DNA sequence: CGCATTTATCGC
DNA sequence: GCGATAAATGCG
DNA sequence: CGCATTTATCGC
DNA sequence: GCGATAAATGCG
DNA sequence: CGCATTTATCGC
DNA sequence: GCGATAAATGCG
DNA sequence: CGCATTTATCGC
DNA sequence: GCGATAAATGCG
């Protein structure tokens, strides 16, 4: 199924965050509306942040992450999860090899901001 | 309920992180089989990172996340969420005011690495 | 913090489902806007649907959930979670007991249906 | 990547369940290492419950649950969640169809029981 | 016509 | 913890 | 005034 | 897999 | 050799 | 809320 | 006595 | 994508 796609209340900020655990080098892809928004890319084998970033939902709310590596885009995992019904993660996961631990790019959004 | 505890497979290499939002001071504790294994202090009300860290589970896992502010304790959210039976998130969200948005600080686990 | 609340989108027909696993008797409570909608009531200690239902958000989606037994109201433990941004669950477990295992009523919302 | 597949504590008591929002006939059937061990088949698209069922994670604690419907197995979408580190939620949806709501068959596995 | 007027939410 | 902000009728 | 008119979503 | 459904101007 | 002996967890 | 249950040395 | 010996997992 | 690693009997 459709991996990495989340609706999140129009024109709200956000944060988006994404770690590397992989030889491989990380193209964390951000788009808002099929629009691309922002561009980390960076790579490490031992959980290090690649990128941090504020952006905005838009007025769709339509968030989708995609990851390259090297070209080869990513298998991805996704859900979302909401605590106290205020607090949301978008949780994305990424396998770029065969040993199918998919944390080679991790990539964490969280809102409300503020 | 106890929130903020978590047992992950005995002496395994996960990736703590936490961000800000709040005026307030937050200074994120995270323990490791109730031993101090790391402290975070920072200050953001824009998501910012106030500590990333590789630790491990020592040899039974509990890994417990406290979160003072300004001598305060906040209130916790917390969930651990799993992806294709392999990527685990570990979440902690977190409350110093009475705004009940609980994103004063939030704190994210992830493991396995590499 | 406040547990077993959600608020799913306006005037949405979803599924509420209960399990029981403590020789107390659950009485579940399922409001709506702060309005009784259901009340499953049952005993088990082997995981026994004691009620199931399709309800309406109405127009604000204040979906609350209480958990009774024998009058003592339990202590919650409350989640929401997405699968492809189409595919709601909402999460509730409670606790009457000193055990802390928090499965004595388990009740699970579902939605969209059809 | 592959969904439906959980590992849960070996030889531990757990609950199935699993409902129906389709024309189609569901065909849920629940596996543990790799054997089957509960087959539940039913219609509904009024989130009827088509089964419930007590079992067991045998040694491995591999439980997997694949959906088939009229013949064509589905495609599945799956999480694992966790409240205050001893409640577990295991989750499937599944789509036969094309309108992606992925609740045609919705599985629900919880523990621990008792 | 467009543009000010009239307590829950967002932003530093 | 604070203050600035924003479907109908009236008006420039 | 209220009430029909004009492709994405919900319901059996 | 199918069909019925629902911010502005026009009208009864 | 196999089989009883010696406080956290599971089952009704 | 209750009680029955289960890596080493000793023994039948 | 302790210490090497004998394909799924972890670490850079 | 790679290679180094780790319940019983044997032995120093
Ligand atoms: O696909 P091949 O060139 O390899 C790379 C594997 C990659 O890095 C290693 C360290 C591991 O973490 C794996 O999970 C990654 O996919
Ligand atoms: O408790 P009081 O001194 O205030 C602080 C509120 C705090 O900061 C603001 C910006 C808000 O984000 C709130 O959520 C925090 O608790
Ligand atoms: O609180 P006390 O009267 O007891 C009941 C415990 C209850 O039932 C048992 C079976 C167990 O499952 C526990 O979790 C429940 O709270
Ligand atoms: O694939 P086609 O024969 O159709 C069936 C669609 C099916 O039922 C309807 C009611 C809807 O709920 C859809 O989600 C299901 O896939
Ligand atoms: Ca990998
Ligand atoms: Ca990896
Ligand atoms: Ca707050
Ligand atoms: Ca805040
Ligand atoms: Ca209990
Ligand atoms: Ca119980
Ligand atoms: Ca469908
Ligand atoms: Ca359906
Ligand atoms: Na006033
Ligand atoms: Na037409
Ligand atoms: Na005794
Ligand atoms: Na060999």
């Amino acid at each position: 199924a459709t991996q990495g796609v989340f609706t999140l209340p129009a024109n709200t900020r956000f944060g988006v965050t994404a770690f590397a655990n992989s030889s491989g080098t990380q193209t964390v892809n951000v788009l808002v509306n099929n629009e691309t928004a922002a561009t980390f890319s960076g790579q490490s084998t031992n959980n290090a942040v690649i990128g941090t970033q504020v952006l905005n939902s838009g007025s769709s709310g339509k968030v989708q992450v995609q990851v390259s590596v090297n070209g080869r885009p990513s298998d991805l995992v996704s859900a979302q999860v909401i605590l106290t019904n205020e607090l949301n993660f978008a949780l994305v996961g990424s396998e770029d090899g065969t040993d199918n631990d998919y944390n080679d790019a991790v990539v964490v959004i969280n809102w409300p901001l503020g």
